[PDB]
């Protein structure tokens, strides 16, 4: 039920990573660490519902993260 | 009585998570950790009084939190 | 005379929690921890000298706190 | 003379606590901790040399402090 | 694949380092540390899609990094 | 010449403390600590080149400092 | 070539220190510490490509640094 528990079971699952600034990243979670830094495969940066960029793989730093939700 | 006791007593209960933006989340509290990162189930993001997003489950990082209130 | 001493003496007493914003919370202090996260019961959120919201119980994170004054 | 030495020497004396705002608190220093959180007695919040609020006692968090000057 | 595994695997490979302020750096990853500070060789600062500077080598601090993507 | 070595040697001497706020402090360095908090005597707060405030003694928190230059 | 190795090798060499507001410092690196605080000799503060100030010696706190590049 804890924050890390949820992230753990989202491995290989699609997730939404909400950033503090105002945009988001969506992709398949393939890794993470205790600081909540995360690694996404086949990711897309989203802004106002529009897919702006895509990455084969991206490591996001948890300090910028507002929230993470298994979609 | 302490911050963590209150959060612990609110498991499985509706709570309000106020962010440093007059921006908030409301949902059922299902998990948390010592950094005050929290996990809500059946959540909704509220902006200026209205629902702008919904999540089956969402992990919110405590560093962005202003306050949490059991509802 | 130390910060935590003053906070401890304020338990079950009315306090003012000033945030950086012109915003503040006023309520009965019922708990706290070493990081200055505090719990208020029968609380009010004040914006520019006016009550904009009320809460039965609220946990406020010390990281957003400018000062706390026992009333 | 170390920052901590100066603060210690200002106990029970009047001091100016400058905030990263243009705002400041002025009052009698009655306590402090290693993080530079400080407690003031018979304190006032000042803006451009004018009193905007008064406090019998107030705990100010060091994280928001720019500087402290004993007067 | 944990964050550090991906970064390690990217040594001598091309990477995109996105900073919290809209701009990015691109170059060959030649070094890094546990804080996610990174060293890029033959790097390019990019703003809105325009290369504005080139560096033989450049050390970027992880505290300002939003994300890192092995291209 | 490590950062701290340069500071220690400026004891009793005139220094310029540049803040990440657009202004600076100038005065005689009479103390400091490992966090780069510093104490200045006969200090002058300078803004846009003009002295806008003067202090007999002032403790400046290092977290708001951009740089320190021994004049 | 981790971050610190690169900085070490730049001792007594010209370096560019990029800051967060379109500001930068250029000078000869003569000292540094593990926090990436750095000391520069014969330094210039540059704003949007224009030299606005000069310092015989200056200690720059690493917390404000975005990047460092040996010239």
């Amino acid at each position: 039920e804890r924050p890390l528990d949820v992230i753990h079971r989202s491995l290989d699952k699609d997730v939404l990573v909400i950033l503090k600034k105002g945009f988001e990243f969506r992709g398949r979670l393939i890794g993470y660490d205790i600081h909540l830094n995360v690694v996404l495969a086949d990711a897309e940066m989203i802004q106002d519902g529009e897919v702006v960029k895509r990455y084969g793989k991206i490591v996001i730093r948890g300090d910028n993260v507002l929230a993470i939700s298994p979609t």
